[PDB]
């Protein structure tokens, strides 16, 4: 395999099983993860070989000959978007930046939508931040749509409820429209600067509240056009949610208008 590489070619710098390392022959700073369900992680890593986008965490190499196994990706200097938003200078990370980050995420998601991929865990915590408000979506659990629009997770799989769409909670069914729902919650996260969704709401009551058309309030300072998009993402019927092509077009327009 072109992706297979020499384990001695990576030097470990700092623990962040996931380390900050150096691809010595390229003098490049990388992120290396060291590996029962180990073979599942390598299958998930094999998916990453097929995708290439400026807003998706780049797979660079893999070590699958001897234990422990290495998975090598590009290194994202500022960590995850959740911790970033909470710890930032909001005077620097303003409305325009909030708009730029959503354009970057919807761009990544329009690509996956077109290439028939499913994310299944879209949250600010699974978005990585580079320098100058660069956002790349974490792509370490993608499911390819082999047949049909809908993926069915195995019975008895637990999900992050506050981000999971109603049909996914009720029937374990996942689609790009279920990623459109999770994207809406991520917009709320960006708009609130990493605040927890459905604040104070008992997890075991979220599904029944969504059934009766309960939706999160519009954050303070959140543009009406962006809340409308959040609300359009949270339609009960997956068919009624916009495409990621529709979402990215609206955000690219709003970020261009903002300039």
């Amino acid at each position: 395999d072109k992706w297979e590489m020499e384990r001695t070619d990576i030097t470990m710098k700092h623990k962040l099983e996931v380390y900050e390392g150096v691809w010595k022959k390229y003098s490049l700073t990388v992120a290396v993860k060291t590996l029962m369900e180990v073979e599942e992680f390598l299958k998930e890593a094999a998916v990453m070989k097929e995708i290439k986008h400026p807003n998706l965490v780049q797979l660079l190499g893999v070590c699958t000959r001897e234990p422990p196994f290495y998975i090598i990706t590009e290194f994202m200097t500022y960590g995850n978007l959740l911790d970033y938003l909470r710890e930032c200078n909001r005077q620097e990370v303003n409305a325009v930046v909030l708009l730029y980050m959503a354009t970057q995420i919807s761009s990544a998601m329009e690509y996956l939508e077109k290439k028939n991929f499913i994310h299944r865990d879209l949250a600010a915590r699974n978005c990585l931040v580079g320098e100058n408000h660069l956002v790349k979506v974490a792509d370490f659990g993608l499911s390819r749509l082999m047949t049909g629009d809908t993926y069915t997770a195995h019975a008895g799989a637990k999900f992050p409820i506050k981000w999971t769409a109603p049909e996914s909670l009720a029937y374990n069914k996942f689609s790009i429209k279920s990623d459109v729902w999770a994207f809406g919650v991520l917009l709320w996260e960006i708009a609130t600067y990493g605040m927890s969704p459905y604040p104070g709401i008992d997890l075991s009551q979220v599904y029944e509240l969504l059934e009766k058309d309960y939706r999160m309030e519009r954050p303070e300072g959140c543009p009406e056009k962006v809340y409308e998009l959040m609300r359009a993402c949270w339609q009960w019927n997956p068919s009624d949610r916009p495409s990621f092509a529709e979402i990215h077009q609206a955000f690219e327009t709003m970020f261009q208008e903002s300039s």
